[PDB]
């Protein structure tokens, strides 16, 4: 059951150990659609022939063209910053793509099919299809739905959107036929659960064209429709959505993150009740699975079990998960029956699938058990290009009730149902083998989800304890909390030193030594990224972490921030103890060259 | 230098992959040319033992299994390619082979466009992309990104109308005397430059103005109508759903018999409108319609413009180009300058942009390409008329000062989608740089194009059939005012239009093809409906010249139309063109005697 399946044969490999493969496989693709122009339907004419090819103008033409891709191939070569390798990268970047979804879109871009438009596309539209399909059934959806989308943030602006025009359904229903939510009071309209809401739409039967007309999608009053509450960590990128769908800005909450960097559930519960004892609905809640700087996981379940207690209160709350980057982790709890794995029997079958090269607790019972909560949410975003390992740009989407799609749809098959245009069938293709070289569970991409965790263990293991000796003064390393996914932080800090504008002067020019600048000819035996934890992004939530270390709260907000050197694990190839201890002792040397020229220059 | 001599033969694959081993050279050279640079101590996590191990070999087996099966699908459940001389739908496939190309290569580094560290070289390329935009243009101080499509650049230039229109109000709240005397009217009718002129004189309260705009979903439906072609009302209407201001403030503009805005009708409306004190949020242009490839009166916009501003009245003006924006390089010369209408053809002739030394371009499309500088923005897409594989779509502004108003703290500051790929950029790059937006370049392609139009244009207004005893003949639609030509089919004398209607359709079902059709035609359309809700009376002229009433209009309530879009090069040439005429007339024939058996 795909058991033994290697991944070391589905990558090209970061030092292009599977190039020629690739070639291979490419040419054979490329030889296929060539003979396909030719001979799928024998005449034609040629409208172009030898006598053209030969003259001197179509030549001269050639030239001009390698001259231009020459340009274009020099130039990428020229300011590219050196390719990221397993072992010496340890950064937040990753380039590396499953080749059957490199070749599948090169393949496919050949017919440059648009799957909105059916007749250019039908093979690939069938796939976007399947591929909708298998996202409902990655996140338990029974009878949901999904489609790929240009980017992740216009997958989060479409959960917007549908979010938006359910809010407002139980109005206009009102508005068109009274007697559809005769006896329920507006307060009442504004708390409806979604499938209840779906329900009565679908009831409105020859009236549903009329009740969308007054909907959100009418303009009137968004305002009316509640506050979307999301952590804090993600409040400005919220802003833009909440700015473009006409909501505003303003309607975004942030909701304080814990010092797991995890939504705080019982801030979550007091802004809720805040706004409802005023009768300002819920227009939402955002929880993250993957935040961007930590990995962090949102407790989606306690979301869930507070939405369910609130409801006996006259409360409710559409909830949209954003897993752009945590999406496909799911699969870590699908069998190869796609049914989830109860968590007692999980290290059992990731030993049985060898998800995990050592048989070890990697998955925290919250974070398993925010993963099972997701088929509760009424939206989900989740992205192959991150981590479905599927090329720029891929993003995603999925509904739970199928359902759902009526309520922002337009019509006059797929284009109907989606906030954006034209888009390439290359891309539903991409998905589409990725997806069928490593199905959505234990057999294919939770061995794939399950690598790139056991190298981020193996990362965080290895800086737990380690110490330098520079100059005279003892410097220790301290990550910032065991990992919920595959995102490893830590910061250096002076022993004794008790001064935070100090440390992050230190993670600063540490970073500067550990990174590339541009006209780089070497590659380094130890790149990382870095970021900072500042107040109004991260309120206390790092003030647990700094005090720990020795500072004071006087000292945290003298600072105002704390400065992360920031690492994700999203590389395959660090899985294996072999591998691993390879770069060891070669990083912990790095680094130790590293701080030398830091405190030199000083 | 001036690249006359350019032969489009070499920048395709071809129909029938004539070029194809030229592709896969020029492939396979960009190919080692990254492998090489990631080869550029250490040992290989992938060594010769795990490539050569049972378990490696089986999984690249089952990589070539799902590749055999996507394989399968896509040649299989595919409608047959399109060629030359027999397709004249209005759908086009076949892209620029360096576009094809540098998308191969720069995908190898996965770039993302808005993480600049991520991708330096395609980042610059779309700066590059942007500014060879705003040239094409003749936006002397304007700027331009690529979008994922074209109904995303729409509602992109709509973010900036819905924006911008806000911002008096938004200075009056943070700092009354940046707008001190200016009645609330006064505020809703300022014209851009004003209002970006007193932004930046705002300096550093630009952050706290723009609070107080549009972002801050106050005041949506305030901000006034947005008046669009009649045929552009529904997709304008997801548009406007989506930014907050509601599909009930998109007004439909008349279009005449030529499916350009009636801007006599424009007129009346924003006056009506503007009487009441509604203010007019923006207003809409199309250039390169989508049924009829209608070019509006751009110019007659903006002269509009200019009439009403002397009454206090202002509007934004966003041109929709996304199939006609690359048509505005048959305007301008190798140095990028406005060609005069009076050399024209003269230039044209010096250039190869067209076979014959004649009339091409009508006076009145000359003068509304000439009008696009005037306009706050523009819409153009590389995969339609640019030939650029999907998904590249475009937006052009007039003013870099404008992307101030829809920012969020280079590139991913600035636009209204999340990650891009540098892929992206290199595509539409590689066929800008292959091809200049100017008479050198893509106006030889867009020539080639229209020209084809006019030939086959010319062929259908004079066909006749004699069939199972009846007489049936062509009727063109109208004049291409770009590459789209219309016509139907209709039994001579035969005043029923519901009749005509089924004549058309099952036409259009004879000659088209369906998934897995493998039976070659020797020709291939496409059909659309003209029907009241979308087009008013815009055909009831056209529908009267052939002898159909009012009453008749009405009774139907929509007429049936045969679809070209001529968007291949070959057609172009009398030789090329000519050798297929009498089959596409005895294809005709044929299908018309399979209607009526
Ligand atoms: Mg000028």
């Amino acid at each position: 059951s795909l058991k033994d399946l290697d991944l070391n044969a589905l990558f090209i490999g970061d030092k292009a150990e599977n190039g020629q493969l690739y070639k291979d496989l490419l040419n054979k693709l490329v030889d296929e659609h060539l003979g396909w122009r030719k001979n799928y339907i024998p005449s034609d004419p040629n409208m172009i022939g030898p006598e053209d090819q030969n003259s001197p103008a179509f030549k001269k033409t050639v030239g001009h063209m390698k001259t231009v891709l020459d340009q274009l191939s020099e130039r990428i070569r020229t300011e590219s910053v050196p390719w990221h390798s397993a072992g010496r990268y340890w950064g937040h970047m990753n380039s590396e793509t499953l080749m059957p979804a490199l070749l599948a879109y090169n393949y496919a871009m050949l017919w440059n099919g648009n799957n909105v438009a059916y007749e250019s596309s039908p093979a690939t539209s069938q796939m976007e299809e399947e591929v909708g399909q298998e996202f409902a059934r990655l996140m338990g959806y029974d009878y949901g739905w999904g489609h790929i989308v240009a980017d992740g943030s216009l997958a989060n602006l479409e959960g917007l959107w549908y979010a938006r025009n359910i809010k407002s359904l139980p109005f206009a229903m009102k508005e068109v036929n009274p007697e559809l939510v005769a006896g329920k009071s507006d307060w009442e309209l504004l708390n409806m659960p979604t499938k209840e809401i779906m329900d009565l739409l679908e009831n409105a039967g020859s009236q549903i064209d009329e009740v969308k007309k007054r909907s959100a999608r009418s303009g009137k009053n968004l305002q009316r429709l509640g506050k979307w509450l999301v952590p804090q960590t993600k409040h400005y990128s919220w802003m833009k959505a909440a700015d473009i769908i006409g909501i505003g800005l303003d309607q975004v909450v942030p909701v304080p993150i814990d010092s797991n960097y995890r939504m705080d559930i019982q801030a979550l519960e007091s802004i809720i009740r805040k706004y409802a004892a005023e009768k300002t609905p819920i227009l939402g809640v955002v929880g993250v699975a993957g935040s961007t700087e930590e990995g962090a996981v949102d407790g989606i379940d306690k979301i869930v079990a507070l939405r369910q207690k609130l409801q006996k209160e006259g409360i409710y709350f559409y909830l949209h998960v954003d897993a752009a980057y945590g999406g496909y982790a799911r699969a870590l709890f699908l069998d190869e029956d796609d049914q989830f794995i109860p968590y007692k029997n999980l290290q059992k079958v990731h030993a049985e699938n060898h998800v995990f090269t050592e048989d070890k607790e990697y998955i925290k019972p919250e974070v398993y058990a925010a993963y099972k909560a997701f088929d509760q949410a009424e939206s989900i975003t989740i992205d192959p290009h991150k981590m479905g390992y599927v090329p720029y740009s891929a993003g995603g989407i999925v509904i739970q009730d199928i359902r759902m799609r009526d309520t922002i749809s337009y019509f006059a098959l797929l284009g109907a149902y989606i906030l954006e245009g034209s888009k390439a069938g290359a891309t539903a293709a991409s998905v589409w083998a990725a997806h069928h070289t490593l199905p959505l569970n234990v057999t294919g991409y939770g061995k794939l989800e399950g690598a790139s965790i056991e190298g981020a263990h193996r990362y965080y293991d290895f800086l737990k304890n380690l110490k330098f000796e520079v100059a005279g003064k003892r410097i220790s390393v301290h990550p910032l909390i065991s990992p919920d996914f595959n995102m490893v932080d830590y910061v250096l800090k002076e022993d004794g030193n008790d001064d935070l504008i100090e440390m992050n002067r230190l993670n600063h020019a540490f970073y500067e030594q550990a990174s590339y600048v541009k006209g780089s000819l070497y590659g380094k035996e130890y790149i990382v990224s870095h970021t900072d934890f500042a107040i109004p992004d991260y309120g206390d939530s790092p003030l647990a972490f700094v005090e720990s270390l020795g500072f004071s709260e006087v000292e945290w907000r003298h600072a105002g921030k704390v400065t992360i050197i920031r690492a994700s694990v999203m590389t395959p190839y660090m899985n294996q103890r072999e591998n691993f201890d390879y770069f060891a002792p070669r990083i912990k040397k790095a680094i130790q060259a590293d701080l030398e020229k830091v405190y030199a220059s000083v």
